[PDB]
């Protein structure tokens, strides 16, 4: 089980490269997180709101355990990422994360490739001013696999709904205990906070995982 | 258990009352899902344009729609016992600004009516309320509890999103008072953490108002996930 974890999030917006690294804490009882992030190549020159949510589950629980991102972790085997984000403008966003447990610290490699933004829309021209709170639906196609859906949107400087489709492919080196397959889909419900500069950020995360639910569908 | 599927499942709002001292006065029918937690409603003006933000009057605009995890939820318990219950939900706002909603409901058969006087006060003459420039609500988490055998509380952290995409941030308590005390499965299990999502399509006369809710109980981490 984690306490403290560091990212290292990098690649290029509309190919502005970018290059962020920071320390973070969190309570993985509670799905609570938190993190620092500094650019390591000056000004970031495009809305810092687009690394939301992309800047670590191994700090979410389940209803009566650990997750099987626990699991795995706790075991030593682990699990890579891959989330694709598809934005309302055709604009597209790729994430792949690879993780080192150093001890019961998490080292994060999140390595994000970001094409197809409007010059003068609200990413580039940094004017998202908010997130909303995202319920995510968790399935296990096979023994190996969690594929996360969810709906994501930001707020514009206009108070308009910037959205995006998410899928996020968690795939695991071990598979996944029998009594995880029993229960689904799991729904997850997220909250961030973000302050930020053009410089640095300062992130929090609230998580938590809900299991045999029934009319959750619509809701989510 | 509860027979579910016989619930209620229409309404009617009657929502009027002043807004910095404008007068409004709307009413519509609504239909929804008390197994599910689903309601909608249609509600027209009966005083011409609305001239301030439609936005105010959400959440606003029937907890009878809202079922528990195993069965009834307390609201639906009293309504179909027919002893019912009153609700006072207090709005305060950041820039100083409170709201006031008292609901009464009468049970015309199986179709609810339902009155809720409204009374807010202390918007600036040039915010986003009056002036008509709100574009949207957040979904919402409520934390519900028992204080006495005849009275719920139900706290939450409500924003609305302005011209200028920034939250104008209020803090809400409802207080249910019911006619008979509630059944003892209900006042040891608590508190009840309740999500909610709503839409709103509006013109200036007419609202077309969608409501998504679920109760949960016997959750641990939700204090300060669900602000």
């Amino acid at each position: 089980l984690p306490a403290t974890h560091e990212l290292h999030i990098f690649g290029s917006i509309n190919g502005v490269d970018f290059d962020m690294v920071g320390q973070g804490t969190g309570n993985p009882n509670e799905g609570y997180e938190e993190l620092n992030l500094k650019s390591t190549k000056g000004d970031l020159q495009f809305s810092p709101w687009i690394l939301v949510p992309h800047v670590f589950h191994q700090y979410l629980p389940y209803p009566d355990g650990m997750s099987p991102f626990q699991a795995a972790m706790v075991d030593g085997s682990g699990y890579q990422v891959h989330r694709t984000m598809q934005f309302e403008d055709g604009a597209s966003l790729t994430v792949n994360y690879r993780y080192t447990y150093e001890g019961s610290h998490i080292k994060g490699e999140a390595q994000v490739k970001g094409t197809g933004f409007p010059a003068d829309g609200p990413v580039m021209t940094n004017s998202l001013t908010a997130v909303d709170s995202c319920w995510s639906k968790k399935t296990y196609p096979n023994d190996k696999t969690i594929i996360s859906t969810f709906k994501w949107s930001y707020t514009t400087g206009n108070g308009e709904r910037y959205r995006s489709t998410a899928r996020t492919t968690y795939t695991f080196a071990k598979p996944m205990a029998a009594n995880y397959l029993k229960n689904q889909p799991v729904y997850v419900f997220r909250k961030t906070e973000l302050k930020h500069s053009e410089t640095e950020l300062n992130f929090k995360e609230w998580q938590k995982a809900f299991t045999d639910v029934m009319g959750m569908d619509e809701l989510y």
